[PDB]
């Protein structure tokens, strides 16, 4: 068990961890069970650590896409929501977090990638990712860059991969296919030759990350970034007049952002696993419990239906529902650790040049299919 008469909860650090320390805090005040909420480092790698000793946090939330291998190892329980429930939740959110029928965990959030421009330095965003380097050119000449998102994290590059061509997995007749992946096929490529080019010919540094891309936009340095609901928070803070709009094309195909599902699974080896499920069934996922932590860190979209409607008011929630709709959900299986693994890799090598695009993707799909 390892945890006795108190709710223990992790979540990552850029997401509102103070808002649902608060609905604790009423839990607390309604309960006497003292609800702690941790953000530790890596802790979707820390987890299945820990929860193998039946040890960990009694939930853990993270995107829907590493709960499937989180469920094989046998590490998460299954979550008893009924038809009652269930309603409540948008149902292709359901589907994110079911694992052979059986659902692992709760939908709270549905989150997508658009761009975020400066409405001061750039009016009207560009549509092309093609613009982009022209746009960067008299730009950089006032000491502004067009552009500058995570690169460290291929996340943030998989809407240009895929626009074209590339896939994880591909979805036939009832389940993926974990031998048939498309980081490797000609969409794929073209995708991160041109990021690469425009590396190579310096509308960008292949060393940029998630701080240093947030610093230049919130900064005012760099004109639009890459990112999620939950930057916007450290944005409206420097105020920067922002937009948040849709990605730009690419080859003449939208870029395709892969979507994730928030989610909050209960693990296996919990003693107080009925609280944790009241936790998250009536008190989280309610407007109350989910407004607390969207004024924190914005969720995106939301699983409640109840919610989602005063929020879709938001221009910027109208953008992440489009990029979201003009990409793909993630598989939950245990082969998305493979395949983001494998591509972390290729898409740094060959920033750097330590490798060629081609070599680097042939690289990834043969140690994803390996
Ligand atoms: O539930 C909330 C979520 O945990 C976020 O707080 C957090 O922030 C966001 O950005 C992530 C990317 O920076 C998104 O994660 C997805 O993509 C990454 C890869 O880019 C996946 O991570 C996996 O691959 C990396 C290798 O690069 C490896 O280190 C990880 O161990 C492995 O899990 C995630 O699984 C995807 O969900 C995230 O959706 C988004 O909210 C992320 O936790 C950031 O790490």
């Amino acid at each position: 068990a390892i945890e006795e008469g108190k709710l223990v909860i992790w979540i990552n650090g850029d997401k509102g961890y103070n808002g649902l320390a608060e609905v604790g805090k009423k839990f607390e005040k309604d309960t006497g069970i003292k609800v702690t909420v941790e953000h530790p480092d890596k802790l979707e790698e820390k987890f299945p650590q820990v929860a193998a000793t039946g040890d960990g946090p009694d939930i853990i939330f993270w995107a829907h896409d590493r709960f499937g291998g989180y469920a094989q190892s046998g590490l998460l329980a299954e979550i008893t929501p009924d038809k009652a429930f269930q309603d409540k939740l948008y149902p292709f959110t359901w589907d994110a977090v079911r694992y052979n029928g059986k659902l692992i965990a709760y939908p709270i959030a549905v989150e997508a990638l658009s761009l975020i421009y400066n409405k001061d330095l750039l009016p009207n965003p560009p549509k092309t990712w093609e613009e982009i380097p022209a746009l960067d050119k008299e730009l950089k000449a006032k000491g502004k860059s067009a552009l500058m998102f995570n690169l460290q994290e291929p996340y943030f590059t998989w809407p240009l991969i895929a626009a074209d061509g590339g896939y994880a997995f591909k979805y036939e007749n009832g389940k993926y296919d974990i031998k048939d992946v498309g980081v490797d096929n000609a969409g794929a490529k073209a995708g991160l030759t041109f990021l690469v080019d425009l590396i190579k010919n310096k509308h960008m540094n292949a060393d940029t990350d998630y701080s240093i891309a947030e610093a230049a936009f919130n900064k005012g340095e760099t004109a639009m970034t890459i990112n999620g609901p939950w930057a916007w928070s450290n944005i409206d803070t420097s105020k920067v007049n922002y937009g948040v709009t849709v990605l730009p094309t690419f080859k003449g195909q939208p870029s395709k952002p892969f979507v994730g599902v928030l989610s909050a699974g209960i693990n296996a080896a919990s003693p107080n696993k009925e609280l944790a499920k009241e936790f998250l069934e009536n008190y989280l996922l309610t407007d109350e419990g989910l407004e607390a932590v969207n004024k924190d860190k914005p969720l995106g979209a939301v699983a409640l239906k109840s919610y989602e409607e005063e929020l879709a008011k938001d221009p910027r929630i109208a953008a992440t529902m489009e990029n979201a709709q003009k990409g793909e959900i993630m598989p939950n299986i245990p082969q998305m650790s493979a395949f983001w693994y494998a591509v972390r890799t290729a898409v740094i090598n060959a920033a750097s040049g330590r490798q060629t695009v081609d070599e680097a993707l042939k690289d990834a799909q043969t140690r994803i299919t390996k």
